[PDB]
């Protein structure tokens, strides 16, 4: 096939916001929330992309989970002085792209693996993303003014970066809606709180989002097209058609009807749980004394090395483990995650 390597990630103005009190200040989430990881920043400076694959040995995360579960208590936003200069503005926009550094490392690994020539730096990619958002090229007389205008806007986008076999980059920005209450009241809480409610919702005690999950009877073959993210997705598309059948059976609607707020989980040929069609997964386990642990499949299963998965691992919020697909039963709680919507709850509702 003539596939493209694919990266999709949130652009969210609420992640780097002009201070309401002082106009020279932009506010970003508390450093504990790990959006600006120094190690990863240095890895990129050093052209070290393969470190993205390395398992960060152990974590003193836990306690972070307790704190996240009190999302309104976060008052310590990071504050940065931002002038009306292009560099400062590009940096604000960069900080609104969710896990762009991690997306960058993964795309470089995939491109190297598929032997696709590539020489676009992270800073050059950022400029391309900006040109897409403002519909204007660097060097145009209106570039500066259009950057200022776009920055003031509050529209979220799902960004899609596609790299062809010849290394050509195409970018799309797909507008995405916000939950109405968050949209109305975003200005009243910290950026940290906004971030937690938007992207770590799955961890919250009183979350309302809860996708219905199908456990598939059909294994997938692990391949380069599962371990990496690309447009060659016939295997996931088949799973999603089967998800549709199962969810419609469950909900009592015609098998051909559209379905939403649902996901399908599948195993590899050895029967180990891999991932969902559009998310990585963590299953909820317990140990005495009944404390929850969130356990996510290892990359050895063939699942995608998701950026949201990587983020949650380095924060210590999930941990790797081996889960037999046969262990999931109706009623089981899971977490589902990707770099667009972050982490949400799901519940196993049917098997098919
Ligand atoms: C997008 C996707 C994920 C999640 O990857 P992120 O980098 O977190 O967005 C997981 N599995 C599959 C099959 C996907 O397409």
């Amino acid at each position: 096939p003539n596939f493209e390597v694919l990266a999709t990630f949130r652009y969210d103005p609420g992640f780097a916001r002009q201070s309401a009190s002082k106009k020279e200040i932009f506010e970003t989430p508390d450093p504990r929330l790990g959006l600006r990881d120094e190690d990863i920043r240095q890895q990129i400076i050093n052209e070290d992309y393969s470190s993205y694959l390395r398992v960060r040995e152990v974590n003193s995360g836990g306690d972070l989970l307790e704190n996240i579960q009190h999302p309104d208590a976060w008052k310590h936003d990071c504050k940065t002085i931002v002038c009306q200069r292009v560099e400062d503005m590009l940096q604000v926009i960069y900080e609104r792209f969710f896990l762009l550094d991690e997306q960058y490392q993964r795309i470089r690994i995939a491109l190297s693996y598929f032997k696709i020539d590539f020489s676009t730096s992270l800073n050059d990619l950022l400029k391309l993303l900006v040109e897409n958002l403002i519909n204007c090229k660097e060097g145009n007389s209106e570039y500066h003014e259009k950057i200022q205008k776009m920055i003031n806007e509050r529209q979220c986008y799902k960004m899609r970066v596609l790299v062809s076999k010849t290394g050509d980059i195409r970018i799309e920005a797909i507008p995405m809606p916000m939950e109405p209450i968050l949209k109305l009241t975003t200005d009243y809480d910290s950026v940290s709180t906004y971030f937690i409610k938007t992207m770590l919702n799955g961890f919250l005690i009183d979350s309302t989002i809860n996708w219905d999950v199908v456990v598939s009877s059909e294994p997938l073959n692990a391949s380069a097209f599962t371990s990496f993210k690309t447009t060659s997705r016939d295997h996931y598309a088949r799973a999603r058609v089967r998800m549709q059948t199962a969810i419609n059976n469950l909900r009592g609607s015609e098998p051909t009807s559209s379905v939403s707020q649902c996901e399908i989980l599948f195993s590899n040929k050895s029967g180990l749980l891999m991932e969902g069609s559009i998310t990585n997964v963590a299953v909820i386990q317990k140990d005495p004394n009944g404390s929850k642990k969130y356990v996510t499949p290892r990359l050895a299963t063939g699942c995608l090395c998701g950026t949201m998965r990587h983020y949650l691992l380095r924060l210590g919020l999930i941990e790797e483990g081996d889960i037999d697909i046969g262990s999931l039963t109706v009623g089981n709680e899971v977490l589902l995650f990707n770099g667009v919507m972050g982490c949400i709850k799901g519940t196993v509702k049917t098997k098919y």
